[PDB]
């Protein structure tokens, strides 16, 4: 392989490449713009060790105390029906609502799976609201507490617009502790310093700072209680041991234990109370977009390379000429039930066909007669197109041309010429017609034709009748050229029967559909039946940047 | 055209020195 080929392949598949990469980048944009932002707050603690303090900070006792203090077991979620409603609502700048709830008790269904009772509260105004558990609709009002049907509830300070809905869950205490723990991190950053960095991430920029402050306060107030206690145990013992110099000695010791109890400041000190970084730490938009674009490019390039290594069709006449097959022409796609050589006589395809005509005028000398047979390997390769247009172009030069549609199975030439469908080729071959009622005139052409006629049940066996050769011998004395259109050779054997009487035979190979293998097989199958194929005609060519085989398929005039 | 960036420095003596770095960069 070389660089020019791969550059050409990318240029040719640019449409697919752009489409795939743009779709991937669009999904990356959507995700990076709709994912819920995550803020992070931190605090700094000084230790007057530091290995067990990490484990004590993340203990269930301290976190549980924080949860009990701040009621983290009442979970409130603004309701958006889709997995994108929250993100879009944020994008339009809509302010999310919040509700203060200070007392909650659900009936605690507690089935096998759903251990977490929940309700839905719809806000109706600044004061009242509707509550539904499983369709049980109730009305409540801010202020007054509610106890109905085994639900106790107290709501304060609704801050939202009417019509909003909120999911309210009363999750178990241990679940709340686990949720708090998974978002809470502690590090040492010095491996010897009394420095601990506490970090907490969450979706609410203020709630996380409040939670981290509460955690720090609980830990600190717990720590000093430890030091105060052992002094307090000593102070209690001395007081219990009180029964005069020793009497004064214990009193002075008691005061020293009293002052040591009150001077609490000890091993733990709060350097920095928690604050929240206003820039969310997730999602990291730029890296998301870069990964999206790179992924799009990689998958597109792999897909293109895949398609290149699985492509097998013919691409240039050089492929056919390596095997030893003469390519007499290359016809491009005509982007333009009428003969092309009549509707648009200046088309590029008709120019290529004129080139083919001049090639034939030299190839068909020293042919045993003036009969030309066009065939092909696979159906819808262009045999009828080529044959009909070639007949038209040869006819406009003042030579008498006869076009025979010997495709007794799917021939539609009569439709494309304007027809009297009676008395086709079938009726002549079967013996129920003469040679004169079958020949018809093309209107916009200038040549005669013979249509197939009625589809017979035994096409291949009809073509073996000697009346066919009689017809060819008779017509070869009244016309300058006879063109015969035939079915494919890989499908049926009609072409190989007809080719016995044809002076010249050509194959039509469709540009990207057929492969070299079919063409070689077709040539060999024609040879085995005693038919010598002059050469091939490549049809349906389009411009490929990767080709480096380059035609005269451009307008000149 | 880039704006020039000057640098200033000072020297401090600790009579350690691992936690003092974290104290200096603290928010207080
Ligand atoms: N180079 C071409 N440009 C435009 N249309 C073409 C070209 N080659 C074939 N066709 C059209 O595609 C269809 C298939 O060709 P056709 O000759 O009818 O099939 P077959 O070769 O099996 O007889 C036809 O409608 C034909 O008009
Ligand atoms: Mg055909």
């Amino acid at each position: 392989i070389d660089l020019g080929r791969v550059i050409g392949e990318l240029i040719d598949h640019r449409k697919l490449i752009i489409s795939i990469t743009s779709v991937f980048t669009l999904f990356a944009i959507l995700y990076a713009l709709l994912a819920t932002p995550i803020y992070e707050t931190d605090a700094l603690i000084q230790i007057e060790q530091s290995a067990p303090e990490t484990a004590l900070l993340q203990s269930r006792m301290i976190l549980g105390k924080t949860i009990d203090d701040l009621n983290l077991q009442i979970q409130i979620e603004q309701k958006y029906f889709p997995v994108i409603g929250r993100g879009l609502a944020r994008l339009m700048g809509e302010k999310p609502g919040n509700i203060d709830i200070t007392r909650l008790y659900l009936p605690d269904s507690d089935d096998i799976s759903n251990n977490t009772p929940s309700i839905i509260l719809t806000v109706k105004d600044k004061e009242n609201y509707s509550i539904n558990s499983d369709g049980i609709q109730l009305n409540g009002v801010v202020g007054t507490l509610l106890n109905e049907k085994g639900i106790s509830l107290l709501v304060n300070e609704i801050d939202a617009k009417p019509g909003d809905q909120f999911v309210i869950t009363q999750l178990p205490r241990l679940k709340a502790i686990s949720d708090l723990l998974k978002s809470f991190s502690v590090a040492d950053l010095g491996k010897d310093t009394g420095m601990l960095t506490l970090t907490l991430t969450g979706d609410n920029p203020k709630r996380i700072s409040h939670i981290l402050d509460s955690i720090s306060q609980n830990y600190l107030a717990q720590n000093i209680a430890r030091q105060a206690a052992q002094d307090a145990k000593s102070l209690e013992f001395l007081n219990q041991q009180l029964p005069r110099a020793v009497y004064l000695q214990l009193l002075n010791r008691q005061q020293e234990l009293n002052i040591a109890k009150s001077s609490a400041i000890g091993n733990v000190r709060i350097i920095d109370n928690a604050v929240t970084d206003p820039n969310p730490v997730r999602p990291k938009k730029t890296i998301i977009i870069v990964i999206g674009v790179v992924l799009g490019l990689i998958v597109s390039v792999v897909l293109v390379l895949f398609q290149v290594f699985l492509r097998r069709g013919i691409e240039s006449p050089e492929q056919l000429e390596e095997i030893g097959i003469n390519v007499y022409a290359s016809i491009p796609i005509s982007e333009w039930d009428t003969l092309l050589a009549v509707g648009n006589p200046a088309d590029l395809a008709v120019e290529a066909i004129r080139g083919l005509r001049t090639s034939l005028h030299f190839a068909m000398m020293e042919a045993k007669n003036n009969v030309l047979m066009i065939s092909g390997a696979s159906p819808s390769a262009g045999m009828t197109f080529i044959s009909s247009n070639l007949a038209a172009t040869i006819a406009i030069t003042g030579k008498k041309v006869l076009f025979i549609d010997a495709d007794l199975r799917k021939g539609y030439a009569h439709k494309m010429f304007g027809h009297k469908n009676d008395k086709g080729l079938s009726e002549f071959l079967s013996g129920q017609a003469a040679a004169e009622m079958i020949i018809d005139k093309v209107e916009g052409g200038g040549f005669d034709y013979i249509g197939r006629g009625q589809i017979p049940p035994n096409p291949a066996e009809l073509l073996m009748h000697p009346r066919f050769e009689q017809l060819l011998n008779w017509a070869s004395q009244n016309y300058d050229l006879i063109i015969i259109d035939t079915p494919p050779i890989l499908a049926v054997t009609d072409a190989a029967i007809i080719g016995r009487y044809a002076g010249t035979c050509l194959l039509v190979a469709r540009f990207e559909k057929n492969t070299v293998k079919e063409i070689d097989v077709s040539m060999k199958r024609f040879e085995q039946s005693g038919v010598v194929v002059k050469g091939c005609i490549l049809n349906g060519v389009v411009k490929k940047a990767s080709s480096y085989y380059r035609y005269g398929h451009y307008h000149y005039g």
